[PDB]
């Protein structure tokens, strides 16, 4: 209803209703948008736990720390 074009989500693949009619217009799920830009990894934001035995593999963590 008023504007209805349909967009095809450029990280899945998929025909998602744009305008005012659906809640997400842009992108079918908010992580197809989010991994849509490219800045989102397994963690939430930089590792802060680093240390053990090879945990968090960033910068030189050698096999001693
Ligand atoms: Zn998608």
């Amino acid at each position: 209803m008023s504007e209805t074009i349909t967009v095809n989500c450029p990280t899945c693949g998929k025909t998602v209703v744009w305008g005012e009619i659906s809640p997400f217009r842009p992108f079918c799920s908010k992580r197809c948008q989010l991994i849509d830009l490219g800045e989102w990894a397994a963690e939430e934001k930089r590792i802060p736990s680093s240390g053990d035995l090879s945990e968090s593999d960033d910068w030189s963590e050698e096999p001693k720390q």
